[PDB]
């Protein structure tokens, strides 16, 4: 048998992130504050600004919002988008009805918002647009229209998970809108 | 193309509502009781008490008011403002010169006063100021003064509608006066 | 922050007047006929019939009365009740005693008597208790007793202003004494 | 519970009055000239003109004349008539068996004869028809017909009390005979 | 002594390469276009098209994904697997969770998917199954997950090295998985 074999060699190094989820970045005491009501919503970013993870409690109010729950630093100009959404839940009824994310200028107007779910289904357009986002930091802000009449009359911790990836690219150039591979 | 993604994840409970609306809350034979009134008014709290629908007749009468037709339950201390006022009507003018919605001590006397519409136009000022609300249960009721000569000889079902949204936080601190976004 | 918002949806409809004032009510020529006399009563129905004004001549006699200036119909049984007065007046001294306002038979007996004004001031008590109405159509009649000395030699157009609201509810069963809010 | 209001708004001027009760009216020396005689009768008009409050010492005499005691003024046409009569006594018994009031014309002829009381009881066919009564001055003048032996030996202030209200209307037409209510 | 010597003669000859690592291989602009971007990635194929050499920026992004940094021309249709995985790194704690090495259509379907490093660990099962590949060319993109809270705050150049080697085998039948000797 004859093999050839082609040799990849890949140097790893470390830059500082783009973009990263922080509770009041750069010490700005308008962005992010509202990640800790202590019954109703618990938010933390996640290790080294990677992310974030939120604990959510909905009730029986007809709109659910969790205002400035995070804040977005974004240190370089670059292009983001909604990658991915992926949503379950462990009651009998499905209780979302609509789920919305948006980011938020410091002065509280919306600069983009994100569908993540329409009608109890997770959108099914995505992966959506790049569009341009300028450097410094939002608010971001959550709504969740509930399903009435299907959620428990005995409080819960796990009724629902939303997992969501947001793509951001630090190139001059809007890129295609490149879906996120399994690992 | 570099793209660099950022996971959210939100987990999604379920907690008993810091209000509600409903008739007689608490079974309390004095709060919500003139829901149904048989061709004049017909109100119902919105499923899991999310909320109301209210089917209201008005006539000639210089004031036209609607005592007790829902009743307001409040579960925790919070804060609670007007976030929102839509007016729309079919008829070639407009029918109402100032409606308002009172919430009210059992004892009748009033708490808080919310002009939805003032001289024929919805209250421009909105969102309203944050305003602490003791827990208990509140009666609330509705006054419409309508523009004379407006009305039709012929009664109708659909002659304009009001869509008013209250917001209300259950934290110690009183927040900003936060616009409900649209989803 | 967490706001939760509550969503109240008021649809407006039309319905013909349980009692409205009136001129000679369904053609009733006994009924409201003296509404105008050209020196002494000048009075009206209010837009649709949804009240009354009047302009009214006292003199020096000890006793003045407004007979028939007005008719008012009651489409549907029901409680009526005074439920408001205001008084003022532009003269130095007090130009009132007494002032009462007779909802009567067509054989001119009382049904009811409203007294506006007691010995210069406005009734305390109100609002009154809610007495059933019975469909048909009434006489209304005013009796004004001044304060003699007070009123000024030459004659004027604005000696005093009452402003009474009446309360009528269509309802089978009679309601509480409920007091007409501000606006 | 629905409630409609219906408003009422009287505004009240001031005329100067159809007919009026005075001492030598205009200026004219030959009308009520005989208000006072020092110790049978003392009569005053009531103030403004409003009515008249007299004094009347009756004796023995078989007729009682109180001949021009008031003069009345009237300062243009219209109907009168008397509206409403009381009478009591203070006496064991009845004092007076005939009164009668005359309205005469400067001439001394009647224009109109009232009988206050008959045969010792109250006109019972009150109110009586109005009647055209033309601008200018009239004297005024009673006659009392006592029951003889009923009087006492000793002099007294408070035998008996007669209230009498003339109802005036300054209209073209003929009124209703109105009976006047109580306050 | 008595030695027996047996001569071995190779001849050396030079064939056009079944496959090879190109930048717009046969000027298809889609393909191989972002192997530079100026801060995060800067790739190019090793001499004659013998491999390829990538410095890469990972940050503190969840997901690093290096969409289309080289494109894989193959000139004959033949067996490709994945040969031999070396992972080192200069750092204290081991920067990088999962590396993954997609081969994709034109289209961006993944064709084959490497796991290069599994939970910071190299492929231990290596080498791969030879699987067929058509010829063509070929997307060549790399997805890198760190471990957050590892990465340095600040930048570096040198943090981790990975070396890949590809068997490919133009035969027209399947090897056997043979693994790269040491020179
Ligand atoms: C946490 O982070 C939150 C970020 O949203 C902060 O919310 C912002 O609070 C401001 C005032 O907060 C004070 O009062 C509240 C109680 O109400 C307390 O909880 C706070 O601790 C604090 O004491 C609020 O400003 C409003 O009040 C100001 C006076 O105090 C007044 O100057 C403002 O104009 C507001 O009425 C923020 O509301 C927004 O303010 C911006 C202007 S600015 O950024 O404040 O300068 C307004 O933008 C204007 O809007 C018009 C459009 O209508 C534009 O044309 C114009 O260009 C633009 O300036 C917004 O309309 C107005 O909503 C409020 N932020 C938001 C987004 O609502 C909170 O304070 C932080 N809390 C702590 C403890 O740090
Ligand atoms: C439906 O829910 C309604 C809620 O408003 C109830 O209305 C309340 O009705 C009370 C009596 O109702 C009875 O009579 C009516 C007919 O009139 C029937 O329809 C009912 O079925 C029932 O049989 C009424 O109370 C009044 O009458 C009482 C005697 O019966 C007397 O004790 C009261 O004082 C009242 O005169 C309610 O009216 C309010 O009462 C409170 C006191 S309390 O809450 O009743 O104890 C008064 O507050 C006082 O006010 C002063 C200020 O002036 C304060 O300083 C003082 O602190 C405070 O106590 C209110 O002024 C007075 O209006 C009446 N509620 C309201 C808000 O008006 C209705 O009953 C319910 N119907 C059914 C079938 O459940
Ligand atoms: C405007 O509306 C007014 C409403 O009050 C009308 O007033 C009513 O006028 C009747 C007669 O009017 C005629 O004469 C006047 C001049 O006097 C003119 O201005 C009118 O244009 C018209 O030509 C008057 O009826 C009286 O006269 C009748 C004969 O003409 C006689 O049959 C009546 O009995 C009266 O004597 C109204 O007076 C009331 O009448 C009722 C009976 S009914 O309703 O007329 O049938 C009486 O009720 C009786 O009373 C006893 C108690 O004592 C009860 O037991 C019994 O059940 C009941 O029948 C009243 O006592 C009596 O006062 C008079 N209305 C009132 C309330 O006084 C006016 O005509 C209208 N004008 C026009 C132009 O339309
Ligand atoms: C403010 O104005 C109110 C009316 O606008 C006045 O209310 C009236 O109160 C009368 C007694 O008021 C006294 O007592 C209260 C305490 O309760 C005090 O606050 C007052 O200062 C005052 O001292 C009340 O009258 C009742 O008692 C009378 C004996 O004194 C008696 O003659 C009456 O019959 C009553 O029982 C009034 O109650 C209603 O009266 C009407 C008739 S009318 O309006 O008075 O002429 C009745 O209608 C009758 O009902 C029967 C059936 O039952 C029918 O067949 C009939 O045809 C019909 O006439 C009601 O039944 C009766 O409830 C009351 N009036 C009204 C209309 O409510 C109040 O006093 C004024 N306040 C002040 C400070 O001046
Ligand atoms: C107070 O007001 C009283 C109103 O009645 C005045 O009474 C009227 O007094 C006249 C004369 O008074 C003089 O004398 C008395 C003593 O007797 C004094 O007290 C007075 O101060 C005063 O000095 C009196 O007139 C009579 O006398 C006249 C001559 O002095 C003579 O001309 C008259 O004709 C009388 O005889 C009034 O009597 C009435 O007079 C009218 C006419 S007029 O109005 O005087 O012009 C007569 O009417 C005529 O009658 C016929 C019918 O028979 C008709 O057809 C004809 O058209 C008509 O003219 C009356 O019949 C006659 O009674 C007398 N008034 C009355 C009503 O009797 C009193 O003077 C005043 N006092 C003061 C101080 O001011
Ligand atoms: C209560 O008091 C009333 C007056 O305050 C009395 O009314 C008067 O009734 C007289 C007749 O009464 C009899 O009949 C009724 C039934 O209708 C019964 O209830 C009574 O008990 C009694 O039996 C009436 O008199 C009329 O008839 C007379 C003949 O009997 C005749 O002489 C009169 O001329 C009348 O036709 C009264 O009617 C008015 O009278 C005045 C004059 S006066 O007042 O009587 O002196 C007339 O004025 C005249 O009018 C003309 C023009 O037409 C002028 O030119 C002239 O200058 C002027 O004098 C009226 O025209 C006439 O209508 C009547 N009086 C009044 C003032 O209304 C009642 O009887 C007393 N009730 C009781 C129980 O005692
Ligand atoms: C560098 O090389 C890259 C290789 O990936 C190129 O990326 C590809 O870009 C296409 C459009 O690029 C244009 O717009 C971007 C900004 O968004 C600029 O940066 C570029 O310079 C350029 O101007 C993109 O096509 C998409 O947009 C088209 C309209 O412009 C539209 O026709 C397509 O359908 C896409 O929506 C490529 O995306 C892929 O396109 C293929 C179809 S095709 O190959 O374009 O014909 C899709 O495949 C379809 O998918 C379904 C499954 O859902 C299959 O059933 C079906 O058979 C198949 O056709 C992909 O789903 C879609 O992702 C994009 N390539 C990839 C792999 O994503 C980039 O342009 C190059 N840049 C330069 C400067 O040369
Ligand atoms: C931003 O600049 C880059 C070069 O770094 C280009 O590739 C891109 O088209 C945009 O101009
Ligand atoms: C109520 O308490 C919360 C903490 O739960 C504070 O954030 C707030 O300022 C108020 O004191
Ligand atoms: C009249 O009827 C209504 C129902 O429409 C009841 O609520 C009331 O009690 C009275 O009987
Ligand atoms: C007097 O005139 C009035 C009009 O002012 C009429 O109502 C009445 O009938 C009489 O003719
Ligand atoms: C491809 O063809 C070769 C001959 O060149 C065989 O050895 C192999 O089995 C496959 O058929």
């Amino acid at each position: 048998d004859v093999i050839y074999y082609y040799q990849g060699q890949i140097t790893v190094g470390n830059v500082a992130p783009p973009m990263y989820f922080a509770i009041q970045p750069n010490g700005n005491a308008k962005i992010g504050n509202n990640s800790n009501v202590p019954s109703y919503i618990n938010a933390q970013p996640s290790s080294g600004g990677s992310g974030f993870t939120a604990q959510v409690n909905i009730t029986n109010a007809t709109y659910n919002y969790y205002f400035n729950f995070m804040g977005l630093a974004v240190s370089k100009t670059g292009y983001i988008y909604l990658a991915k959404v992926a949503y379950s839940y462990t009651a009998t009824n499905n209780p979302i009805q609509n789920a919305t994310l948006y980011i938020m200028n410091q002065q509280g107007q919306i600069v983009y918002k994100y569908k993540l779910i329409v009608n109890g289904v997770v959108n099914s357009t995505l992966p959506s647009t790049p569009l341009q986002i300028n450097s410094g930091s939002y608010i971001v802000s959550l709504l969740i229209v509930p399903y009435q009449g299907t959620l428990p009359k005995t409080p819960s911790n796990d009724l629902a998970t939303i997992t969501v990836n947001f793509g951001f690219s630090p190139m001059t150039a809007s890129p295609p809108p490149i879906p996120l591979p399994s690992p």
